[PDB]
C-alpha cells in the first residue's frame, strides 16, 4: 500500500493574488482551526500506510488537509476565497464520506466545521 502525492501546494502556471478574504482565511480561520483541541488529525495528509487504511484513497479521490490549506494560503496559491473554503469543504466531507455517524473522527471533523461556519459567518466583504 502507498500513499499518493499530497495535493499541490506550488503551481507558477495557476494564476494567484492577495485579497483581504484570503488574508481573514489565513489569519482568523486557518489560526482559529489550527489551536482547536480535535484539529491535530486534519493538521496533515492521511496517512493510510500508517493508519492501516487501505481502500482510503479508493474511496476518497480528493484528499486534502489544513496542512496543505496552510501552505496555499502562506505561499499564496489561490485566485478567491472561494477556492479556499472549498478545500474546508472538502477536508470534512472527506472524513463525513469514509465514516460513520458519530465516529469520533466524524465528532472531531464535526467540532472544526462549527467553528468554521462561526468564522465563514463573519468573512469580511471585499476590498
Ligand atoms: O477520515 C478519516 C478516517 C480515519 N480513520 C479511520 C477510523 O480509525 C481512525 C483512522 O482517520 C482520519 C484521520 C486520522 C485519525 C487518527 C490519526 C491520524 C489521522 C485524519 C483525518 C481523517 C481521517
Amino acid at each position: 500500500s502507498m500513499n499518493p502525492p499530497p495535493p499541490e501546494t506550488s503551481n507558477p502556471n495557476k494564476p494567484k493574488r492577495q485579497t483581504n478574504q484570503l488574508q481573514y482565511l489565513l489569519r482568523v480561520v486557518l489560526k482559529t482551526l489550527w489551536k482547536h483541541q480535535f484539529a491535530w488529525p486534519f493538521q496533515q495528509p492521511v496517512d493510510a500506510v500508517k493508519l492501516n487504511l487501505p481502500d482510503y484513497y479508493k474511496i476518497i479521490k480528493t484528499p486534502m488537509d489544513m496542512g496543505t490549506i496552510k501552505k496555499r494560503l502562506e505561499n499564496n496559491y489561490y485566485w478567491n476565497a472561494q477556492e479556499c473554503i472549498q478545500d474546508f469543504n472538502t477536508m470534512f466531507t472527506n472524513c463525513y464520506i469514509y465514516n460513520k455517524p458519530g465516529d469520533d473522527i466524524v465528532l472531531m471533523a464535526e467540532a472544526l466545521e462549527k467553528l468554521f461556519l462561526q468564522k465563514i459567518n463573519e468573512l469580511p466583504t471585499e476590498e
